[PDB]
């Protein structure tokens, strides 16, 4: 017992609520992304209908993903994520995606600037993020990196050369 | 030969009605999968680890429900609206609360909810079944899907 | 708006006594055909043995995942399924497989007829479940046709030109 | 002391019931091969993606008259699968012969998967009241066949 | 030039080795059908766990079970697993009907795998003097019945 | 140095019209083939049913593969496959399967015989196809050589002492 | 304190040549056994061929994984392993394998034979490997169990009512 | 060779003792709570047993996994693993886990103190790591986050709401 | 016994003009595995995805024909070389431009790349054959594989 | 019937020597397992990849055993000690040293270790034999699984 | 109107053909063999490599002894792959008993090897004139052994 | 929509050129290391080689996933990856592999200088990166590591102790 501590209740580390109303800001945009996400999947129409419908499962699938692994981290230091879809509507920072059928051409410059807007609040909160906690920081790298991907992916569909 | 002779041989398609009691369907999945979600992150308490790893698998089953009515609505020539202002203003559901909550809280709370999308969807059926019979059958996976995770999330409370 | 429903106990379907009596007909038969299966997988002997002892461990694993389905259907709806070896013994429609080594020949007609016994009982009490619950009626749906193809596949080795 | 005691009657059709089976068998089957002739011959914009799912309409179509085939079997009908048999009692308009564009792929083989859809509807009642258990594998090539009919129109679809 | 010359006669077994088998097979049987009956009726606090268990317990016990009567026939002995003789011959106490409290099917379930257990205790010095190898099976099986009734029987233990 | 070529474009093989239509011979017999063998699998009753049944399967499974190969070597040489049901009736070399139901024994000899008709073609095309293109005389000696293992494995159920 | 043992060349145990012997005898007629199955494998013609022939290649491939587990067996206790096709051929005590093609009857007396004679060569040395080694002993057990099964589910064609 | 360097010895990043020994008390200290999530995972008794037992192990792998990455680490840069069992008891810093039988709610607070500890010696070396080798501070970002995670997923248990 | 007495038996061995051959066929396979790439990452516009995801099939198959052929040679006593400068100098492909092109653009580019290097194949094919007709199975593969990712690119820009 | 009418029956338990002689075996393989990732670690020199990921099949081997035994012992009621400082104050194994060693000298010093593990298992199992020889079996496969890995490790260092 | 009409004969080969592939199948058996003798017995310097490598040589050469008898029953020719005849009528040099290290397994295998390949490559030509399907078999056996051949050899060569 | 931003196109994050060109210099790097990698790989001769091949192609693995991460990267932020040939040897950084077959020992020695070389290049480049942006930092950290390891796992071989 030559180096062990003797304290019986240790604790973790602990988010202030700054730290767990940033980590709200990121899921509630993810959240919105992964709804939108699958609204377009569903309603595409068009030239390469196939292509972009594949690609915006693949969009959803890392959005939830992402949602999950960012509640997950509120969790496990003491935060308390909500997810709700009440409060996903009243504060996600995303335009909203219209209703109806829209064309491939269309999707794809509305999916590429909701994407845009999820990275920019996940930039947005970064630097506050990292100061408290860098682990944290990393996922939220993940999460830009994964994001500004499918950006490319899906714009590129539109880029006139 | 017996072939046909038309080039342009139309689809199936949906009535406005039929559209409208899958659209009811949709929107109660997508609610339960977000709430599923809600509880499996913020359950506290005796047996948290079944109940967080259960509510996992009805959010799986609920998300591939949503997306089975969903194409089947544009199988149909019906367009789906999942949004999430959409969702919060229309879905029959009550409301998940926002905070922690106790394992035998939640086991309640999702066993209600659960049912409640087991009821849109019994309420629809008939309607369903009279216009289209392979549309029904869809409904008759998602029943029985949601029953099964209902009796093995509401059996964690039951008395003796 | 609020389309909310307001109840904090909504109930689930609520299932008749002759609902529950029903499905544990079926899962007598399913239990019995299970066990009848692999006694016939055991003690064939005789010309083309490897293909029906093979054939027969796929009836049984069927038969399994068959009365485990019927089960639980049970239990979703407040049913209790009785699936002990002496309710089985007293209860079972199947005539009963008889004891020691089998012919192929033989075991070929005994468990095509027990399979026509188990899928009797399903079509005896498909209506009552249908009229009560759809749902249920699908899965019987789905029984009754693995369970013919079963019959198909055994059977044909007696089947002659 | 419930146990039944005689061999207990097997499984068998009306043959009206096997014939409807046939039906829906033979367009099966020329669906497959028409997809197939699709997938090989399909050029132009998109070429990738519907060659793709061209396949994926072949795998679905192959199991389905195979689902069929076995339920005639199981019920004790016997199928007719063979080239002269489909050539000459398919309900589906000829596929045409050598390369054809995207777009007209898409149109072509969107009419061939509905034709299919209208012979599983058509006989769908008349199979129900003999077979509940079968309509029910009708439901599943209607709603499989809807399916891939949405996914490759949509290519040509207009908003 | 080491090479025999004779059929080599075939594989075969004492009718008393055979009758000991016999009663390891039907309690295995008995244990499987119990631990379903347990799997779906279980109730109450840590319902999921003791479901997901009593599954793998179930899973244990049918593989045994196929061992057993698997062994018996390869020395051409003749096993009987039918619902009349396992209900009449197993060892084990009856399982009771109607849903039961976590904390009862526990104490049940714990018993009626200690009693498996027992069967080829009981049985396995008469096998082992026969053939070394069977008991070798036996063995797989009282070791794999006994981390079973441990991580069942745990959920109860206080300390 | 530059090794590098000029053209920017630079063409693919040409293929004669005798070279399509020697892979066209070789693509109606192996979808007559799968055609016929599914017919046999669906169709065959007797004494080691289930054995051919899976049998053919596989058989199906290879004639399938190799139909698709076929077609797609015309279409990497420009050359258009016809596997329409039309054509194949018309055009397959094969005799044709009988109706109904047919014995084990039967379905032995009746599928053998079609297996070495189908290989009997691959071969009447293969010194002309090897001659203008060698690697596709190749995939011709995959065909063969899977399709006689097929033979094999079928006709031996009736090949006694 | 300290249990750990002082010495830095610890002995592995030690073998009799009596015991390298013994799975010596056991390594040829496990080899053999493998080599005579592939002889029925491939000349195996007539009623039901085609599960012997798969029964046959099942059967090699234990009868080769417990060649090799036993010549690994010697070799972790300093034995020397001789698996040579001459040594195999003038030492196994297998009677040989008639040459050309058996019927299925006959394949499945003969195989049947062939494991009866390598399951006899194992039980043979059983009891003087067991009271040197009971953990070989052990792995002798898992081979006698394992051939007992194989020589069932082959020689069971053959068996009647 | 335009750009191409000439150095023939070209030299990898060396750490510093300081960095190593910082590395050797993350590796102590996982090694220890790998130890000890075993000795409870075996010795866990009481209400909700399984799940705890369970998710030890989860634990336990995922402090082996992070124990050797970091051992890998120091190897890779230079430095001398020391996980040995003196080493680990005589300098690990998390409190003893206590002999025998331990209820499943003092289990879930023993090791939630462990984790705690475990990821406290993390965070205590985290900035010295990260100045010194930024890529090395990103490995210790994946065990802070997976073992609060593992915290989170243990301590819900006992949590009184 | 029919067993022979020699203790160093020698293996086949290449001429140099068989290994020169199979050197030429390397640098090509190569050369195409970085063209690939480059228009895998720098194609954009009109059908997109699909022509990204096929140039990587083609990239994979490229690659395992270059260690197939680069081991053919070691087999049989010749050294391959895969070196960047060796393959800029001795590649027979027209170079692949450095910036965005259209997937019009591209799979011209690329299709033309991929004939380039069957023609490499083609040309030494009949002299390797000669000197060793195993060694020209393996020519034919490639041959196939590269053909095939041809008509799998080219079709994007077919006419009616 | 022939069902018994007990309604708590006991299980087979085992003596304090029993628990004594599988708590000896349950130290050596986690001494062993802890040695064996020093080893892996630390190993330099000739050959060292080799040895290196059969010294990693080697910790997998012993923890899984180690998991077993301690398993074993849970079952039979009873309770195994793995905590570091009983297994330093406890195990038989020869201390493995801190720092980098050769090939050779891992190969010699692993081997050893090994032997040492064996011989502990070796020396109780007649006694576990005979209170019980379910556990013996499991024993035996702890034996033999390590006996190969000892002479897939030594034979490195094998002369002609 | 296509359709052929007799049975259409079977496959068959000459006895010279057949004696041909009689000739590579005992080596590759031989091969196989020899291969795990040397897994076996291979000591010394870089032991692990040369045992886990042999394993692979071994398995491609049981594969294409598999392959070359499934070829003459395809062809109806009679494999023969009996110990005796094997030992009798192989042309590789006998393996040698005892452990060997790891350099002198390396130039054995490397032999042994080259003589399986010299035979495949004696019977090529005629092989190659009744049955070019056939010779491509062999050059896939050819290759596969070269590789081999190439991969054990390497930890002897000197540069 | 209270919490909508209303902008129609969102822009992504663009590098700017000396991003660009210092991901430019990292991908050619790696492009070049992979090309040496299997240089080596084929051409490794002499004791021990078998290890080395294998471990060579691991490497080249490594490198080739890390190439295409980084072009990726270069295109999600709006940048233009040069991967060719010709731009790969006239702006690598790493020293050229020699020609012809080469001892396991100086493959070891120059493989690993090479390793070194690309770890030299990303380690340049990583504070102008970080300062940038963060998430494409923590890719380099990945590569770092990645590259590190392989560095110690090759170069061991070599180690005189
Ligand atoms: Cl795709
Ligand atoms: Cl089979
Ligand atoms: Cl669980
Ligand atoms: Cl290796
Ligand atoms: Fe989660
Ligand atoms: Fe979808
Ligand atoms: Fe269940
Ligand atoms: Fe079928
Ligand atoms: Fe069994
Ligand atoms: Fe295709
Ligand atoms: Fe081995
Ligand atoms: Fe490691
Ligand atoms: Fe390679
Ligand atoms: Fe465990
Ligand atoms: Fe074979
Ligand atoms: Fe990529
Ligand atoms: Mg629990
Ligand atoms: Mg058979
Ligand atoms: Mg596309
Ligand atoms: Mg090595």
């Amino acid at each position: 017992m030559s180096a062990r501590r003797t304290e019986s209740d240790i604790q973790g580390f602990h988010a202030t609520p700054e730290f767990g109303g940033n980590l709200q800001k990121v899921l509630v945009d993810l959240i919105e992304l992964s709804l939108q996400g699958k609204q377009a999947h569903w309603n595409v129409v068009g030239s390469n209908f196939r292509d972009l419908h594949l690609q915006l499962d693949e969009l959803v699938d890392f959005a939830r993903e992402g949602s999950d692994t960012i509640a997950e981290e509120m969790r496990a230091l003491d935060a308390v994520p909500d997810g709700r879809s009440d409060t996903v509507a009243a504060t996600t920072t995303l335009p909203e995606f219209p209703a109806f059928e829209r064309s491939t051409a269309d999707v794809v410059d509305l999916i590429t600037t909701r994407i845009n807007a999820t990275v920019d609040t996940i930039r947005r909160v970064h630097d506050a993020v990292d100061a408290e906690d860098p682990s944290t920081a990393d996922l939220l790298h993940g999460l830009i990196d994964g994001l500004e991907k499918q950006a490319w992916l899906i714009r590129s569909e539109n880029r006139k050369v």
